[PDB]
């Protein structure tokens, strides 16, 4: 699992459950392509996204639809969802964890990269 | 200034000065036009971007560039950019603080709305 995205709920101190989210990867025109997508799961991580094969060199994006996930609590957040970009991979392979920390006008993002 | 940004560095614990960034808006066709755009200031903060005549209802996106900012200290970041993107509503007179708090792999974001 090269790449894994975890995501918490800063107001109730629990993970983030069913959070829906988008990869894209920027391809040789400029633009953002699909890559991959999924929802968190009850331990709020979502794993499965890619292979080492697939999760070549590039600049991805992860797009973390906070958005839907506080509406669904009656909660209207300020941002529309965390957007996450990065380079991956340009030495070599390496495992990614991107978490992300939610309250409905805050976030925080971290990268957890091994080798 | 309806609309303000500020910056602070959380590894050497100071305003984050000269940071660049661009403001956009989301456009009917789903593509992001500029804006506005500037670099923080001594105090880490970006102010005159826009006014409340042009400054409408609708989605923007503020694209801040970390990575250069690291680069120029040295220090090997992880993200490409931070990116915010929020709704501006009208409900009462607001003006918006957007701020970022920057590490090399992590940053965090949050946005004090007030009268
Ligand atoms: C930005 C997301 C975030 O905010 C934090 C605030 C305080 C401490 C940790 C974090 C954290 C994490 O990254 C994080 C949390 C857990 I639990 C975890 O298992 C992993 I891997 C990562
Ligand atoms: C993500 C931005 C952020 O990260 C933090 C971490 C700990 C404490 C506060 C913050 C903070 C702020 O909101 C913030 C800080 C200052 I100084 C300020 O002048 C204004 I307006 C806003």
């Amino acid at each position: 699992c090269p790449l894994m995205v975890k995501v918490l709920d800063a107001v109730r101190g629990s993970p983030a459950i069913n959070v829906a989210m988008h990869v894209f990867r920027k391809a040789a025109d400029d633009t953002w392509e699909p890559f991959a997508s999924g929802k968190t799961s009850e331990s709020g991580e979502l794993h499965g996204l890619t292979t080492e094969e697939e999760f070549v060199e590039g600049i991805y994006k992860v797009e973390i639809d906070t958005k839907s996930y506080w509406k669904a609590l009656g909660i209207s957040p300020f941002h529309e969802h965390a957007e996450v970009v990065f380079t991956a991979n340009d030495s070599g392979p390496r495992r990614y964890t991107i978490a992300a920390l939610l309250s409905p006008y805050s976030y925080s993002t971290t990268a957890v990269v091994t080798n």
